[PDB]
């Protein structure tokens, strides 16, 4: 850890990082460069409570645990010179660094077919996005969402609840293709359909003409607004130009090291090792953003601390469903605790691979999720009849 | 570049590297650690001329351009301590380093279903492999090859030429799945079939019983020997334990930097950026091994030198076919120069993507290959009618 410390990006990863630095004992300079002119804020309300109530001061990140940090807000880092150890800012200034940390997150993928569209076409990543979307969402408006991921589905539920007609187009055969078990996805589809979401599977957007959307089946949807949610791309441009190893994401080891000396990276912008699959992936979860930021910071202050080791997990609030997914989506067996019914949805999925717990889903069942993550974390091999038996208490099982 | 320099591995990548270091001006210590007790040798003859003539002194690498290098042959590097800057050897010694270079290549993938087989089951990576295979290959023996890659096919051609009956099992629908254009693969299949190779597509090996092989269709093949050629895995174990970023291959930037300070990597062991596809891949070609070793060495001696920039390419001698493949296997158009016939095979493929040359195949046509690689290297967009016209001279076109 060489002073001063410069962090590029001011999302949850960056805030968690600089906070931990200060908690761990680092008392030298920290400068954070954030391109949004916004007091650092959390993103998940943007599809739920913020979209509904509109209060941005309810979603700001607590910077309290990060004292003596200069936050250059509304400034874009344009390049860095890894030899000179400087960063070049959009306002003409230059920042020196001993240690440069890239926490630049990711930006929504654009839809090429709507590239020159004549109707409102938004993505949903920022406070600015949310406000703009929120403002074309009168009740009884007609909203099209492209993409069946968690963002689209969260928005869908939040919009239906308002009284918006929602139609969702998904090019695959199922929702939540990224890290959701099939069972969960079938159910999730079934829930939103029962809420009045018009689902289109196996469909692609081919273009648009005057407030109407064209699909690859020759059909048509008329929309008052279109929200695209087909995934994100890492903001790694700076890394690519300075010569770091990248492929839609900056490669880092478990200490957050890039291939460039004195340059680290964390959060959504990173491709890292998934300890379960063994493969490198861009883990774009909230918990990763925070937990990886902390791990990397902790190891910079105390090199004897371990590298980042957390198994991946996330939640997703979609209307009445509080969904929690941990680990892998499938193994060689799935055990279902409880019943899968739209009538009072509450159930638990456990995914097993040669007897070891490798994944878990809790829908409306937080009580079960935490002990499953503990059992998942130490690759436990419990009796499957006990795992299936409703009488079993999972919290107890975990000791 | 900090002295002394320790290189792990003694294949073509390592030799090319240490040679360039010395040519570029580095005159400090170089120690190479090679686990095979063999004077450094080139691998491609192992499936062609060596397999036929048996002369290992015809395939040694010229170490002449690498003076004053100590080659610890027959020694395995067991671990390295990246903090202490030491390497631990299988013979009890410890090597200090300023600069550690991992050039440990890759090892053949094993076939789980033959894991406990009772008949000769070999892979073909080493001099030792070749000799052992060579010695169970009487004319009119029956050989099974699993895998339709270049190694299997090279062996197949070399064996048929001897008078061996060859049967080849491929789990995919085509040969040469890795970086071969479809057209080439259809033809290559067609050639070997006409040479008496019994091709089995869509088939898997399920197990074995007493000198007979079991496929997923319930059928059976009797073999006097089985040579498995279903790909390789990077030898990156040392890197995984020392904390470098790996996923079947060590991630390196274009200077060969890993995520660990003072530790570089090159050749088959690396996942690197493919300048055409933009993606990271394990490029396991001969030319990469040599050219990347040189680039990395050159940049260590002179940091003003550029990073490694070569577009990928390879050749493959399969009996009567001298095949040369450069770039990507497909674009939005394929142009065929000449005719595709088993009767005197000679043709050229050019792959185009939005007008730019992105790939080329020459079968028995070396004259055309070099200028295609030049045109490929600068993403040229030539008239397609001129590219198709047999009258056109490609060498001329390249200026
Ligand atoms: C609508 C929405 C809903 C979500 N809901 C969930 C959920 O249900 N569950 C869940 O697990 N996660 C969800 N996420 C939350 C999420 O995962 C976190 O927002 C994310 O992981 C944050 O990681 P980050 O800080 O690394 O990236 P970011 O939050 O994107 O931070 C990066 C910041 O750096 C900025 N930046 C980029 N380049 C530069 C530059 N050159 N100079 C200066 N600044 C730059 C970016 O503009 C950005 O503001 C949701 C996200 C969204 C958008
Ligand atoms: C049969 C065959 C045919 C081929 N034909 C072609 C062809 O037609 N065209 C083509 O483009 N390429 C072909 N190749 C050649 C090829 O691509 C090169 O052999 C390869 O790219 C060499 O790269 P390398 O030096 O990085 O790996 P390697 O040659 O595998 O060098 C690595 C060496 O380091 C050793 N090592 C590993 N770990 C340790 C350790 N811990 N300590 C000490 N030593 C260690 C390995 O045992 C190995 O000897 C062929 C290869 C084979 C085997
Ligand atoms: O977070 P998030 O919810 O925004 O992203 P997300 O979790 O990745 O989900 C986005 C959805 O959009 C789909 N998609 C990806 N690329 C697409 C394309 N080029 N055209 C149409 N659909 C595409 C994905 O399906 P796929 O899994 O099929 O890519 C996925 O289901
Ligand atoms: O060099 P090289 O010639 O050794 O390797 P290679 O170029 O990668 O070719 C190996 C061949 O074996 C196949 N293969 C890969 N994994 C397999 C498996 N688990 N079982 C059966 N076949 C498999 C590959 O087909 P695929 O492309 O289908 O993997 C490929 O065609």
């Amino acid at each position: 850890l060489k002073a001063p410390v410069v962090v590029l990006g001011a999302g949850l990863a960056s805030v968690s990082f600089v906070a931990e630095l200060r908690q761990a004992g680092y008392q030298g300079l920290i400068t954070v460069v954030g391109d949004e002119a916004e007091r650092p804020y959390d993103r998940p309300p943007l599809s739920k409570d913020f979209m509904a109530h509109g209060d941005a001061e309810k979603i700001r990140l607590d910077c309290k645990r990060a004292p003596e940090v200069e936050w250059l807000l509304g400034v874009t880092a344009q390049s860095f010179d890894p030899q000179a150890h400087t960063v070049a800012l959009s306002d003409g200034r230059t920042l020196p660094y001993g240690t440069l940390v890239l926490a630049t997150g990711a930006a929504p993928r654009a839809l090429p077919t709507l590239q020159g569209a004549t109707m409102p076409v938004h993505t949903l990543r920022t406070l600015e996005d949310a406000r703009r979307i929120q403002a074309g969402l009168r009740p009884q408006s007609r909203l099209l969402i492209v993409g069946g991921g968690v963002i689209g589905l969260e928005l869908a539920a939040t919009a239906r609840t308002a009284g918006v007609h929602v139609s969702l187009v998904q090019r695959g055969p199922r929702l939540m293709s990224r890290a959701a078990p099939a069972t969960l996805a079938d159910f999730v589809a079934r829930y939103h359909a029962a809420q009045g979401v018009d689902l289109r599977f196996e469909r692609s957007v081919t273009g648009s003409v005057d407030g109407v959307v064209l699909l690859d089946d020759g059909t048509r949807i008329a929309a008052d607004m279109v929200v695209v949610g087909i995934g994100v791309l890492a903001n790694d441009a700076l890394a690519r130009a300075a010569g770091l190893a990248c492929d839609d994401g900056i490669f880092v080891d478990a200490y957050g090291r890039t291939t460039c000396p004195d340059v680290y990276a964390l959060g959504d912008v990173t491709r890292q090792r998934n300890p379960l699959s063994g493969r490198f992936e861009r883990i774009e979860t909230w918990s990763n953003a925070q937990n990886q930021g902390i791990a990397v910071a902790r190891h910079l202050v105390d090199p004897t601390a371990p590298g980042y080791a957390e198994l991946p997990w996330y939640w997703s609030d979609q209307g009445a469903l509080r969904i929690q997914v941990a680990g892998l989506a499938s193994g060689d067996e799935e055990i279902v605790r409880g019943e899968v019914s739209l009538d009072a949805p509450k159930f638990t999925l456990i995914e097993l691979q040669k007897g070891r717990i490798v994944g878990a889903t809790c829908v409306n069942n937080a009580r079960d999720f935490a002990p499953l993550r503990r059992l998942l974390a130490v690759g436990a091999k419990p009796d499957r009849a006990a795992l299936a038996d409703p009488a079993t208490d999972l919290r107890k099982l975990a000791a």
